[PDB]
């Protein structure tokens, strides 16, 4: 895990434009309506993949789909747009990077969610056609796609995550840590079930650690921990190296950092602390000599006893201090149309709010003019003549609606 929070823009396909066309013949003054529709346009979609391993390589540039295909005469309807699948690992937070709402929790392998709607294609003139209309000469455009920000953000399995080889005394050092006793915690994201434990602090805060143990060969085989085990312990916020200090501690460290680095630079970089276990029947002078040698190696070390409890409060210290060092996982945000509105704007003047309808208005192609039988169908069937009349507007009026305004004319 290269990168676990990433910030990135996606846009749907605007749909395509519907088109105003007749049918033209050489001894035929005027054909009927020609115009085919709009094709829709493409969907964004994120989708839980578990080879990809971190946001590391997704991209600066906007993700965007692929428009919808204008229509044509001859009755042509334009082809709908592709849709764009970001692939993103399994585990995956996905939230609004401006609401902080959040969309989805990508856990199983293919898991997908739909991010942004592709706009719907325009109807061509042909659509319009009706007794009144012979022959329309306006049509609508392809409707925009919908586009937004978002943060992703690596699921966690825990705070701090225990490395090292089966004679670190990983397990009995986390039991001794913690007061409630450590569960196996299978998330949905995970492969391995790692044991959890929670750390009660001084601050009236508190911190989880994983250990994931396992049968496995000593670090001699060079056969090091695996990398599911390390993608799996990558879910973290701090490592904290084990190690058994009666047993090559320091080249077990060397070993394990290796095997980390080359896993992912990264990994090295990320707060870490080592914990020198096994030092109950050490003289002080020696523990204190491997202390020295070991926190050479660029880390500090405590030494800690399960026994005799030795170390242990100056661990978890550290440890608190670390995590809160490191950025923690975001809450998702409060949760938080048809809708028909006239607003008093001056005397014989309404604005009237409503959103569809506004946005519908701003996609009418062609004649306008032509089209005010049709927009005035639209309104009464939307509920704007209603909730003008019902709001005492007089006959005279004017009304000012998505940046058209007209003359208000009751109901006889």
């Amino acid at each position: 895990m290269f990168q676990d929070v990433l910030v990135i823009t996606v846009a749907a396909g605007r749909g395509g434009d519907g088109a105003v066309s007749f049918r033209r013949e050489k001894f035929v003054p005027k054909g009927g309506p020609d115009g085919g529709d709009g094709g829709r346009g493409g969907s964004v979609y994120l989708r839980a993949r578990g080879s990809v391993d971190s946001l590391s390589r997704l991209s600066k540039r906007t993700y965007k789909a692929e428009d919808g295909e204008h229509g044509r005469g001859s009755q042509q309807h334009g082809r709908g747009g592709e849709d764009l699948v970001i692939e993103v690992p399994r585990g995956t937070r996905v939230f609004d990077a401006d609401t902080g709402e959040l969309l989805a929790d990508l856990t199983e392998e293919g898991q997908t969610v739909l991010v942004a709607r592709g706009g719907a294609g325009g109807r061509g003139n042909m659509h319009f056609v009706s007794p009144t209309r012979q022959a329309p000469r306006f049509a609508e455009a392809g409707e925009e796609g919908e586009k937004r920000r978002l943060r992703l953000e690596l699921m966690l399995i825990a705070d701090v995550g225990l490395v090292g080889y089966p004679n670190a005394g990983k397990s009995s050092l986390l039991a001794a840590m913690t007061r409630a006793h450590p569960k196996i915690a299978p998330y949905p994201f995970t492969t391995l079930s790692p044991n959890l434990g929670v750390v009660e602090v001084s601050e009236e805060e508190r911190f989880t650690l994983a250990d994931i143990p396992g049968i496995i060969e000593g670090a001699s085989e060079g056969k090091g921990l695996g990398l599911e085990f390390l993608r799996h312990i990558a879910r973290t916020r701090v490592l904290l190296y084990v190690l058994d200090a009666a047993d090559e501690p320091l080249k077990t460290l060397e070993t394990l950092r290796k095997e980390v680095g080359a896993y992912d630079p990264a990994l090295l970089r990320r707060p870490s602390l080592v914990a020198l276990n096994k030092v109950d029947l050490l003289e002080e002078e020696a523990v204190k000599a491997l202390a020295d040698a070991l926190a050479r190696e660029g880390l500090a070390v405590l030494p800690v006893s399960a026994l005799t409890g030795a170390g242990l409060p100056a661990l978890k210290e550290a440890l608190h201090a670390l995590v809160r060092s490191t950025p923690p996982p975001e809450m998702p945000k409060p949760v938080p149309q048809a809708g028909v509105e006239v607003v008093p704007v001056a005397e014989g003047v309404y604005e009237v709010r409503a959103p569809e309808v506004e946005r519908y208005l701003a996609r009418i192609k062609g004649d306008l003019m032509e089209a005010a039988g049709y927009l005035q169908e639209v309104f009464r069937r939307q509920g704007v003549e209603a909730a003008l009349r019902a709001k005492g507007v007089r006959a005279g009026d004017l009304v000012r609606i998505g940046g058209l305004e007209f003359e208000y004319i009751p109901e006889v």
